[PDB]
């Protein structure tokens, strides 16, 4: 029971995130990286969720 | 999508259950545990493997 | 441009056994073999079987890593 | 549900004991072993340079030299 | 085989101009124990808009240095 | 504040690379067939003296990530 409430947490955020946010949402890629990661971090929080979505997507460019 | 990578991660940095969940020792056989559970049934959509990512990139922190 | 007893008995044996893992026919036939289908339920099954036992060393890793790069590459084209 | 997949599982049993072939080559482990812990980048690049001193540079070889350099980095590191 | 000693000597002089500026070495050991500076150094670089790979690979090298002290 | 002489002096060194034209013609030389043999010819020339600095690293690192967007 230790691990699986845990692991059915990550399961129910991981589809969420892939059925609210309609992602897949893709010229240059590395401007274009810069470009959204410039206003990703517009206010000055740098909190480490956002480097983990920022880190995926760059990896989805690639 | 500059909004949408933001409010994904903040959610995800904003779960109080998640965050008290991770710090419920030995490191990679939980996390191997985790993602075999996470992936039991067939589905492997972007946002498990992100969640699952940021599960392993906050348990390799604590070690 | 240097060498050493060890260092050379070293290189040796790494670029036999790298020569060796892309000159195994039955391993380049497994792995052009997979689908193109879901390469991620592939490396998943491929990745669960290697650490059921619940033993884990760098070899596996390394195997693992030279697989999933070439998943990669197939993936692509 | 993820069923039977025996195709992949001839494939995972291989790697899996291509992996446990090289952390059980005692006498590659004793070469990894006795190699200089005093200057670990110049032995990664002399190893790395007679590696590719020929023209060839095929994958395997870099994920070799990938294996060495991690558990260099793991000598350095204890 | 000659040209590449040209290219092999000025980038030997680029990374050893790089690790002997003094200036740039006291500047980096001055920072305090983590991943957060990094961010402030980091939105301090790209402030202008410019993202030439130079840059990303000069904070790339402040970078390794901040991580290795860690 | 703290920080800002330090992401200047960053900022410089990358702008200084970048703008270098000689280097930049050196790097677009580089022949496209074998970019992987020049790579390897250059990385044993450089380190052809004892000395394995890790700037020598990270120049060899924006040698390579260059040739890899022309490949
Ligand atoms: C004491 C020097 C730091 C230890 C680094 C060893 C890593 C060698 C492998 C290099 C791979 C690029
Ligand atoms: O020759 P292989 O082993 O396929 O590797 C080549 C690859 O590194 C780029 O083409
Ligand atoms: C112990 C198995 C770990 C496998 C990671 C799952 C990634 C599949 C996309
Ligand atoms: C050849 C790969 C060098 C990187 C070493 C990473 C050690 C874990």
């Amino acid at each position: 029971a230790s691990t699986k409430k845990l692991s059915e947490s990550l399961k129910r955020i991981g589809d969420e995130l892939d059925s609210n946010m309609e992602l897949q949402r893709m010229d240059s890629p590395r401007e274009v990286f810069f470009r959204v990661a410039a206003d990703m971090f517009s206010d000055g929080n740098f909190n480490w969720g956002r480097v983990v979505a920022l880190f995926y997507f760059a990896s989805k460019l690639v």
